[PDB]
């Protein structure tokens, strides 16, 4: 993508911020974050002369004005926890679909070309017909899987309504650089790879064989590019399509940090799902073809990120 | 049901007013409405001992307060407009979603033992697959129709996650007393009853072999009530699965009515889907069985209720 004006809504964030660092020198981009919870220093370069940051709340800045003469808008601003939406739904429903709705409005009233959601394999909710096609019902068991999904019902009718044309990318677990590490609900990978660099053995909740299909963050990055330059309009899981247990995440991160620090096991988590894994057959709609044996490599770019962290 | 303590959200509304009369005699009920569209002239008897209201927008009220010691919700308040809602998509999300929102909030709070909502055939959007299941997934054509999803997949999700026990009604084509035929979005029923009284012809918006599943608003109230009681959770269809063209029910007014008044001919309403019809197998979960050669009877109380109002 090239001689483009985007805007990126979360572009400080983990997946955000890849995706402004791989359209950043080619193309203006506007990022609106209000670091909730990303930060500045997830950019490559923060002072980038393409760069336009609006440090505001989707829900109070004037999308309709920043919008004009737009040609492409990711969305990724949201509050992006289950947990976290189960025990604030009403706050939850502002950032998750209130705002997204209102910057649905200010996409069809500026003709922008096209809507690249984030969306989330969490829609699925516990469904066992793997692997997952994307014609599969929704059965959200949370706030934000609900959230997520009306998001996705939005665009849909969006498109119905006004001919606003978008993707909307189910993901499923992302990995890598800058994904946090630090909340109560961090994501696996971070909170075994920060385990080990302090010292520590990391936990497994429950016996280990629960499996995910994992995907980096660079890869989601290149589907949302990917996306906005396809001719499709609808919904795309963004994944493998392999799964991976946690047993075998656990001695794969330890092979790559020469660990010999063990795990321990504990009760299984309130509402984790045993098995999850796409179906990425639709992923020929936006001509996408991950990487499919970089596992190693792109753990070792994360690890050396957090690395450079300490 | 006896001897219950309830809200009905639109209790002055068409189709909550008949609900408020099936259930006032034996049972208490708080109204909340803001009479955006009901009125207080919907109901039988709006100075009945067991009846409270409580005049204001869902928006402001401390449902919180309102639903401590209830035991069923009735949410029949939104706007319900598949129109309205294209001409203005962020003011009928916070009628819709956000509203509802707040009192499945407050539903689950106060371990309200079941809720019952309105929802709508509009969720299926175009879908050639007749009689529709309830299986069928989600096709929004309108912000109404994002909504009414919307609101299906949070109960799905507050189930999961409160457990707060809920049906959810999909009505198909309703008429009956009480119903608004002064809008320019009024629906058919009441236009063609409207149009012959007045002494003017009717109009049909493309060739009228259009056809729609019609259901009578006292049928509508008694699967109110019967998913009230009822152990089900999840959706469900309420119409006849029986159709009709427009052709036909013109034909059927004008002998009710006794009328030579013809019927104009006009294009097509951008919008319209052609053929609506419904699978109502799952009715047998509530214990519902519909009265199946009713239709001329409940339009001879239609026709005399209008009568009524002129
Ligand atoms: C925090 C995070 O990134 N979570 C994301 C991840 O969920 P989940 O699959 O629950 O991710 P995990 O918590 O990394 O759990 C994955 C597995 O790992 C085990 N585990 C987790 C942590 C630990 O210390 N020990 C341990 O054993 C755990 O029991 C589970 O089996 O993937 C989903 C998509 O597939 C996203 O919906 C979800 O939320 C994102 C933000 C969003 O939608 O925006
Ligand atoms: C206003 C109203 O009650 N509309 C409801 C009705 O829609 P619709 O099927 O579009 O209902 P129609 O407008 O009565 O249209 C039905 C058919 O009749 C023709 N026609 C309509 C008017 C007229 O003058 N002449 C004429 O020919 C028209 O072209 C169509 O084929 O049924 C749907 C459920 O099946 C509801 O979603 C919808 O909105 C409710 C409120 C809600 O969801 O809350
Ligand atoms: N990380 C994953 O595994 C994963 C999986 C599925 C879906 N997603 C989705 O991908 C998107 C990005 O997730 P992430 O992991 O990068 O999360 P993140 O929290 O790092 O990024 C979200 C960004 O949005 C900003 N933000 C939040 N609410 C905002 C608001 N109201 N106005 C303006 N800015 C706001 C935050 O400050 C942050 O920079 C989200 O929509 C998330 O739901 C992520
Ligand atoms: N009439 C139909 O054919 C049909 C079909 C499918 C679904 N529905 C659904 O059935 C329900 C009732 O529809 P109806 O035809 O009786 O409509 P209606 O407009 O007659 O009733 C809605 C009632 O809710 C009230 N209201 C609206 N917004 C409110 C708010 N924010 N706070 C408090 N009160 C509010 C109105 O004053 C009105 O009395 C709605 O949820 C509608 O979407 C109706
Ligand atoms: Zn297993
Ligand atoms: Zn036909």
């Amino acid at each position: 993508m090239k001689d483009k004006n985007v805007v990126v809504t979360g572009g400080l964030g983990f997946i955000g911020s890849h995706i402004v660092d791989a359209l950043i020198d080619d193309n203006k981009v506007t990022i609106i974050d209000n670091l909730s919870s990303g930060k500045m220093e997830n950019l490559n370069n923060p002072n980038h002369e393409n760069l336009t940051i609006i440090k505001e709340d989707l829900m109070d800045a004037d999308l309709e004005k920043i919008l004009k003469d737009k040609d492409y808008v990711f969305h990724l601003a949201a509050l992006a926890s289950v947990p976290g939406s189960v025990a604030e739904p009403l706050r939850y429903n502002q950032n998750n679909i209130d705002a997204s709705l209102k910057l649905f409005i200010a996409c069809k009233n500026n003709n922008i070309k096209k809507v690249i959601f984030s969306s989330s394999s969490a829609v699925y909710g516990e469904n066992p017909n793997m692997p997952l096609k994307e014609s599969e019902n929704f059965l959200p068991c949370s706030p934000y899987a609900a959230q997520k999904a009306s998001c996705e019902l939005y665009l849909k009718s969006f498109h119905e309504s006004y001919g606003l044309d978008y993707v909307a990318l189910r993901y499923f677990n992302v990995f890598g650089p800058r994904q946090d590490e630090n909340s109560p609900y961090a994501a696996v990978i971070p909170k075994f790879i920060s385990a080990i660099l302090n010292g520590e053995s990391p936990v497994i909740y429950g016996d280990g064989e629960q499996s995910r299909d994992f995907i980096y963050v660079k890869e989601i990055a290149k589907a949302n590019i990917l996306s906005a330059e396809s001719d499709y309009n609808g919904v795309i899981n963004v994944a493998l399509g392999k799964s991976m247990t946690i047993n075998r995440l656990f001695e794969i991160i330890s092979d790559v940090l020469e660990s010999d620090i063990d795990v321990k096991y504990l009760d299984e988590r309130p509402g984790d799902i045993k098995h999850s894994l796409a179906d990425i057959s639709n992923l020929d709609k936006i001509s996408f073809k991950p990487d499919e044996d970089k596992f190693e490599e792109q753990l070792r770019e994360t690890v050396k990120w957090f690395i450079s962290q300490m």
